[PDB]
């Protein structure tokens, strides 16, 4: 009689939570996306199987035009469950799902799981200090998407970091990487040419967060823009100021400059 | 000769990921702390039950003071676990930890988990649109702390959401309440008359975030000053302009006023 959002995690199965599975284990049916982000570490095989369910993967138009047709009207006669990477509702529209599971008088329930919103901490940037989030497109046609370079601009002018999710082509399996990402801003920089994003700012670089060996690396543009940061999912962060314990993890842990050990208070 | 950090999640000891309860089995020894917070939702006993393994607690100078002492000598020749609550490296002192393994040759690896800082994104509000955070702490004695306050009024001016950690006695279990919190900041408007948080401000409560009936309610402070939101942990988030879905999120889902719909939007 009801719907559950569950979200499977960053990496690979394993990174459901408990109640994930049991619960996902007593749903009479399954439904799944893997368009809103890549779990790089899993198949859907492996899901099913830690399941003990057949998972029937939906499209984004199967979603976003269908959803009250594909899955809704199951529920009211079975236990449904919804399956996304990562946080079902985080950076993602699937919020707006619950209201039309509302308007179709059936009762839904959110199982959280971890988030590459949250899991960035392991950069060692204080993550209150994180401000407004946007995300790199890929440029189609003429349009030339260049929001995310104002939100930089935003949140470093407070002394702010500033995630940028990586863009993502399910279908065409293109997975935006954090080198082409910074390609992209270095052109908007000559564009708007307002010292945002340049050959010496200082970035951060998160790969395949919940992997047990992700790869973490700070360092300028110029120097990691063409530094091979392994296989998809990739994250991008530009700091703001840093304190004095942000710039000791990244130089101990992501291996960056020593010189940046020097706060410029 | 390894450490795991390993998150515990939201509310109860199901919210452990699959891959941390597995790992957090195959550990020697396993550490938690619970002064970055608490799992409102059971009990060290139930956590120990589910882990199959005695639990040794360590307090904030424990930790802050005696890490090297305490947990990296095991971690040499032992695999250890070390659980906190949420995920691991969100509370700020936590990443500095990594360091000290590191200085100590031990290696270190953490295990995500779902954090409050993502879980927010069941409100309804896009996670993007979230800004700076900041935490409501208690007033004590002569001093009276306010900074949380310029917080949320440099996110509001730039249209973003704030949230809000509320305070928290770990140790002696008090929970700073959304409706106390409240009271703080009409108190604080008060004082600096910027008008950031009045009658007419509105808000968003989410309690007992990862539990299966969490509080999600959403409304005008002259209304919700005084509701009960159930028992802890509460958060109190203070929205930015909303987009027209984000509203109809709060109305359908959190019981907000239609009223919003026209005035916060
Ligand atoms: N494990 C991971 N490592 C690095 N980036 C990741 C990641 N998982 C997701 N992302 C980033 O976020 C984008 C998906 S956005 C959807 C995020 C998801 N709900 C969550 O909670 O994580 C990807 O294109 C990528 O840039």
């Amino acid at each position: 009689m009801v719907l559950y959002f569950i979200g499977l995690g960053l990496y690979d199965e394993r990174d459901i939570t408990v109640k994930g599975l049991e619960i996902a284990k007593k749903c009479d049916m399954v439904f799944a996306e893997f368009y809103t982000s890549l779990m790089a570490g899993t198949t859907l095989g492996r899901i099913q199987k830690l399941i003990g369910k057949e998972i029937r993967v939906l499209s984004r138009e199967d979603v976003e035009l269908n959803f009250e047709n594909i899955v809704l009207p199951l529920a009211k006669e079975n236990d449904v469950a919804f399956l996304t990477p990562g946080d079902p509702l985080v950076a993602t529209t699937h919020a707006e799902l619950r209201i039309r599971a509302k308007r179709a008088g059936v009762e839904s329930y959110v199982i959280h799981a971890p988030s590459i919103y949250s899991a960035v901490g392991i950069t060692g940037l204080h993550i209150y200090k994180f401000g407004k989030s946007a995300t790199v497109a890929y440029p189609e046609g003429n349009w030339f998407p260049t929001s995310y370079y104002d939100v930089i601009k935003e949140n470093a002018e407070r002394g702010l970091h500033t995630l940028l999710f990586l863009d993502i082509k399910a279908e065409k399996r293109m997975y935006m990487t954090a080198n082409e990402a910074m390609e992209l801003l270095l052109k908007v920089e000559d564009m708007k040419k307002g010292g945002v994003f340049t050959d010496d700012t200082l970035v951060v670089v998160l790969a395949r967060a919940g992997s047990l060996n992700p790869t973490i690396r700070a360092g300028y543009v110029k120097d990691l823009i063409r530094e091979d940061f392994g296989d998809p999912p990739h994250i991008l962060i530009v700091p703001g100021k840093l304190h004095i314990v942000e710039a000791e993890y990244l130089v101990e842990i992501a291996g960056a400059p020593r010189e940046i050990l020097r706060v410029n208070v």
